[PDB]
């Protein structure tokens, strides 16, 4: 029962992979660049945690680029405060990518607590929902 | 604990919601609109834990309106699998997340005391995903 | 009552979700995924009778046997990442959820004693959901 933050995070990561396997049909080349770099940084991220820490996981430097990103479309965006989800059906792709990375990043959360990994997968995680919320949100303006 | 899982999994039900709209007639994309605007106050409640007003009774009202409705239009709903069409998928698993977030807010009413209305929103809104989607098959 | 219903509620999104990605495959694989949506069925009825309504059989789990033994010949695994087409992404989509599902349903088998032959078939079934969405993606390289 011990191992159930595991794969939990695990099932979890495998499901936000997939969505925005799904996601990245419906977008841009250099957003579906951006999208394919991330589903790189969810199998790291996966690797360690499905490993219990024996095999690498992400680098600080993956943090450093969403913030990179972040930075750029928050520049692009006016209004965030008041939007509901999907205000188109590509923008719908990255909401509900959006979601699922919210709720990765919790089950993530719970392996750090009882296993000490996954330290850099959780900050990664945090910041990931702001950038999928930014680029719906820049899918709807362009 | 249920309060942050509450409303993730409202989120969840709302995006959901938000890709489907684009997949039905004119008529329900609005009718979806109406509902995202629904959940969203839902989340104010659920997320302030309290201390912000929730849905009214009269949105329950306005979807046991709208099941009345499209009750008479449906004769075979016992016996389906779900997605006979793209569409109707869509809404079926909409369906589900909606089940899924009664359960999750269930769990905040009996912790919090808070979401009484929601929670009676979300039981009718499943009813209302499934006739929607047995009506785009018919 | 729990994980009844958290069981059921997972298999019923398990199925909704094929039912939407059938729509994007070709001809054989809707029939076989309109076949997974009656056998999840079953599942959910014995599930949700809590044993009064009789599950699938035997018969079923070696029928997914056969059609992983079968696409396994065409896939060659490791080191792929999710989606390399829009059809297969749907695959893999319910793939994840499968894998949710049977955790779900273990869950049941260890508190109320059922649904034995059931996590063995989801168990297989998210095999077969990776392999078809693979083959998708393998066809399509082809061309
Ligand atoms: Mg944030
Ligand atoms: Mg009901």
């Amino acid at each position: 029962w011990k191992d159930s933050p595991i794969i939990e995070a695990n099932g979890t990561l495998d499901e936000l992979t997939s969505f925005i396997g799904e996601a990245k049909h419906y977008v841009d080349e250099e957003m579906k660049g951006i999208l394919e770099e991330i589903q790189n940084d969810i199998y790291k991220i996966m690797g360690e945690i499905g490993s219990k820490g024996k095999i690498e996981g992400i680098s600080e430097e993956r943090i450093k680029w969403l913030e990179g990103l972040i930075s750029r479309y928050e520049e692009m965006v006016n209004l965030k405060s008041f939007v509901l989800p999907g205000g188109t059906l590509e923008s719908a792709k990255l909401d509900v990518c959006r979601t699922i990375a919210r709720r990765a990043e919790r089950k993530v959360a719970t392996v750090l607590r009882e296993f000490g990994i996954g330290k850099e997968a959780l900050v990664y995680l945090n910041r990931l929902s702001d950038l999928l919320f930014l680029l719906a949100r820049v899918i709807e303006i362009e």
